[PDB]
């Protein structure tokens, strides 16, 4: 049980690279393999809908906005750490680039299964992720720059 | 149960911070605290002894080597992920450094428990991680440059 999502730039709409997924002993094993991103630490998360089409908010045009929050399940409607229950069960570890734009340190996700994520976006932020709501929400990432739909 | 463990720089002599061992039901989490280290992805491991010090190798000194190798209790011989049960247990996530040398992002060990790490040394090597004995043994970290006994 292995699968590969395709991953978009929603700015240029071009392709970045695949991430594949295994279901392993300890939980779900996300395998990078990116390119022409921003080096540093970026917030990487599951998503509730199965899409990366944009949506409106008030006004403004919201880049992958149609994916929705975060993979919540429990309904906790907190946004924390991977290893940690009362939280976004589509909250991962933050993912890495290097200097020279390429991202391929793989992440576990304990609380994960395969079967679930099927019809659900991943999505990668501009900014990083300090696993909290504070000092801001969905602990930082803001901007979703990259999206792919787990079919 | 909460441990701080005291990390400092092989090479200068002086501390760079703390790092925090909790246990939690996913396995071990590793909150960093840490600066002055330099930008990037490093290799983190537990090391078999509990020390620190020097060692001797075919009459060169080498910083930390009293730390023995890699903690292998299953003597697996092997390098290898830390979600991977064939390889040694003491291979933890690799260790982010932010541009401004600071190192907060926690990392989670879930093949490890806190009573079994006490005597065994924490490692913080100069190159990141592979995660393989290839093309560089032991992921590639290389030279060791923070160290601290967890007592
Ligand atoms: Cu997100
Ligand atoms: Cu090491
Ligand atoms: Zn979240
Ligand atoms: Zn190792």
């Amino acid at each position: 049980q292995d699968l590969t999502v395709k991953m978009t730039d929603l700015q240029t709409g071009k392709p970045v690279g695949t991430i594949e997924l295994s279901q392993n002993k300890y939980g779900v094993v996300f395998i990078p393999e990116l390119a022409d991103l921003t080096p540093g630490m970026h917030g990487f998360h599951i998503h509730q809908n199965g899409s990366c089409a944009s949506s409106e908010k008030d006004g403004k045009v919201v880049l992958g906005g149609a994916a929705g929050g975060h993979y919540d399940p429990e309904h906790t409607n907190k946004h924390g750490f991977p290893f940690t229950d009362d939280n976004h069960k589509g909250d991962l570890p933050a993912l890495f680039v290097s200097a020279n734009g390429l991202a391929t340190n793989p992440v576990l996700a304990p609380r994960l299964t395969l079967k679930e994520l099927k019809g659900h976006a991943i999505m990668i932020h501009a900014g990083g992720d300090n696993h909290s709501d504070m000092p801001k929400a969905l602990g930082g990432g803001g901007a979703r720059v990259a999206c792919g739909v787990i079919q």
